[PDB]
């Protein structure tokens, strides 16, 4: 058994019934519980991520993975700014539009601030 | 009659036939004289412009015109930086090259260097 909620043992199974795809509501409504230190928490803590086959946190291989929500599951870069604000995301939950009329060094930029992305969810 | 050379007296014929069209040599074989002061002198001091009909240096309607000679009769503007170099010129003596591949605010940039060139004589 796992501790929850620091008063009841529950087991596995129950732990990854919460856990399951709560399909939207990442905005209150879902966090996806994981196992830690025979816990079932709402997230990982920090320094940890989520081996997917078994809900269990393990230390991150060098800096942690960064999902990203976007705002109505949608995004649109149209400059340099409005891609800084998806700088260190690894995942993308939501889709991205690109708009890029102009600028500068944009290449490396992009690069800087995108070039992290592995997964893109829509 | 006018003072020539700090030493003789000239008339305005002898002015206008040195002044008149040393075709190529500018750079040490020219000089286009012009009268101020009752003087046939090499140019015009700063502040003035020659009136062209009469070979009459004139105080200039704000800034003078400035004329630039090119190395080589010649210039590549492939930049914001080799636009400055003719910042304030007039008149072009040689022939330009634009290749202007990239950049921002282009057309502010180049009209603030290029916008007060009023002739280009290759």
């Amino acid at each position: 058994y796992y501790h929850f909620q620091d008063w009841r043992c529950v087991n596995f199974s129950f732990c990854q019934d919460l856990h399951h795809k709560c399909k939207n509501s990442r905005r209150q409504g879902c966090h996806q519980y994981v196992i830690h230190n025979n816990k079932c928490i709402p997230e990982c803590p920090s320094g940890y991520t989520m081996n997917s086959s078994n809900l269990l946190c393990t230390p991150c291989l060098g800096p942690c993975p960064k999902v990203c929500h976007l705002l109505e599951g949608e995004k649109t870069i149209d400059s340099v700014t409005s891609a800084q604000e998806l700088r260190g995301c690894t995942v993308i939950n939501g889709s991205l539009i690109i708009n890029i009329r102009g600028g500068n060094n944009l290449a490396a930029e992009l690069e800087a601030n995108l070039g992290l992305i592995e997964e893109i969810s829509g």
